[PDB]
């Protein structure tokens, strides 16, 4: 019962000094629809990023340390994390890198939106197999005033 979400930029990038500098509304809003109502895993860096909770999600935060906030749950280790979910038919990971990689094999479906973007970067989604993702849906959007760069929001599961 596990699915990753995350943004994609060219060569798989999808990060930079603990930022996207990506801004892209349509994709955040896409992040939210998708995510509301579940639990979210996300790495320590990824919390420190985003800064502060998401509304509206239990927010799973991994770390090795002694948590630092309690408006979010703190767990050590991948299977506490999802033990921390409760049990839940959808547990969202968000990424960052280094949890996408723990949590990709045992995931059944990816959330990807790629981004015609050219970003140079220190973070990058997993190179996975793509021979074991069937696309159940992809849809592209044009670059508009709000979203400076093309994307598509694609949903791939496992074969
Ligand atoms: N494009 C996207 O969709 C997207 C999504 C998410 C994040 N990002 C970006 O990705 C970057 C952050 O990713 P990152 O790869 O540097 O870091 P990360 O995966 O967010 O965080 C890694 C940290 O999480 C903890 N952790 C990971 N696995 C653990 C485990 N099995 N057990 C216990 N703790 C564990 C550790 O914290 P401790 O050191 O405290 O032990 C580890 O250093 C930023 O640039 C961010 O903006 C992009
Ligand atoms: N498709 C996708 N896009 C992302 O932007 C994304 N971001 C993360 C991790 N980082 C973030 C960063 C910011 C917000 C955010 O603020 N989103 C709001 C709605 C849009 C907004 O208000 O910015 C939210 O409540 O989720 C969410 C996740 C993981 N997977 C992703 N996946
Ligand atoms: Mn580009
Ligand atoms: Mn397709």
């Amino acid at each position: 019962m596990i699915s990753l979400i995350a943004a994609l930029a060219v060569d798989r990038v999808i990060g930079m000094e603990n930022a996207m500098p990506w801004n892209l509304p349509a994709d955040l809003a896409w992040f939210k629809r998708n995510t509301l109502n579940k639990p979210v895993i996300m790495g320590r860096h990824t919390w420190e990023s985003i800064g502060r909770p998401l509304p509206g999600r239990k927010n799973i935060i991994l770390s090795s340390q002694p948590g630092t906030d309690d408006r979010v749950t703190w767990v050590k280790s991948v299977d506490e994390a999802i033990a921390a979910c409760g049990d839940v038919p959808e547990i969202m990971v968000i990424g960052g890198g280094r949890v996408y990689e723990q949590f990709l094999p045992k995931a059944q479906k990816l959330y990807l939106t790629h981004i015609d973007a050219e970003v140079e970067g220190d973070t990058h989604f997993p190179d996975y197999e793509p021979d074991d993702w069937e696309s159940v849906f992809s849809e592209f959007h044009d670059a508009d005033a709000q979203n400076s760069h093309s994307y598509c929001f694609e949903i791939l599961e496992r074969r």
